[PDB]
């Protein structure tokens, strides 16, 4: 009824989408791993009469669901994804894009350890975005890559026309008291790649975290602080 959607809101298979700004929502859906419930986000930016998508959500079925789920509440065709990382929460649904005509794509670093880890990959390489610091254009979108953070191939996506930071799992919610899941993640190097992120967008007006509630630029330092409290 309007306040972000929340993991014990949202069954697993279901998908919501909340508006940030003009032409511009987040993707939420749950998942189970390792026996637990987690949600997850992603995005969707206008892109003309098309959208562009960013991240799955986090699964097969999510993912058809997600279609549908904009199909009613948008109804403009998705004709491009992006997968900010390799793990299942970004590229899982991936092969149900693709056999929706959705023209999916992914940094070749991402491409990689997909394919090494076994899950879904996507077709095509985004070049130009191998050194930390690096940004390409992608549609409506700036595409970013920090370094290594949660994952050593992890981007962050910027909507210039709305301020709207999409960090990605490199970015956490406020409320997290710890670093989520760290199996791939580089904690002495994350805080340098958050504070590259702080720097690129000093604008940045809505930050979304790849799991949990979006806020302001707090999320990038608290971002780091619960990383360091990880690690320390
Ligand atoms: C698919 C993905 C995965 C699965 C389950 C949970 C998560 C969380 C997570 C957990 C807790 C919080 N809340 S919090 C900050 O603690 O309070 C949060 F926000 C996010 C994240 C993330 O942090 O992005 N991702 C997860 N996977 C799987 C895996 C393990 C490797 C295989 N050995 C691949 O790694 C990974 O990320
Ligand atoms: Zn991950
Ligand atoms: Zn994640």
């Amino acid at each position: 009824s309007g306040e972000y959607p929340t993991v014990n809101e949202i069954p697993v298979g279901e998908v919501r989408l909340y508006q940030i700004a003009d032409g511009v929502w987040s993707h939420i859906a749950t998942q189970s791993f390792d026996g637990a419930v987690y949600p997850s986000n992603g995005l969707i930016v206008r892109d003309g009469d098309e959208l562009l998508l960013i991240d799955t959500a986090w699964g097969a079925k999510n993912t058809a669901a997600l279609l549908a789920e904009i199909e009613k509440q948008i109804g403009l065709p998705v004709t491009r994804a992006v997968s900010t990382h390799f793990h299942d929460d970004r590229v899982g649904g991936v092969d149900v894009l693709r056999a929706a005509g959705v023209a999916t794509y992914a940094s070749p670093s991402t491409r990689r350890l997909a394919e090494a880890e076994g899950n879904e990959i996507p077709t095509h390489s985004l070049e130009g975005l191998s050194s930390s610091g690096d940004a390409v254009r992608f549609g409506p979108v700036e595409l970013f890559y920090p370094g290594a953070a949660h994952s050593t191939d992890n981007l962050v996506v910027y909507v210039p026309s709305a301020n709207v930071l999409y960090g990605g799992c490199a970015v956490h919610e406020l409320s997290s008291t710890s670093a989520g899941n760290v199996a791939d993640a580089d904690l002495a190097e994350w805080p340098t790649s958050v504070e590259r992120i702080q720097k690129h967008y000093p604008e940045a007006e809505v930050v979304i975290p790849g799991h949990g509630l979006p806020g302001g630029l707090d999320l990038l330092q608290h971002t780091a602080n619960v990383v360091k409290a990880h690690k320390n």
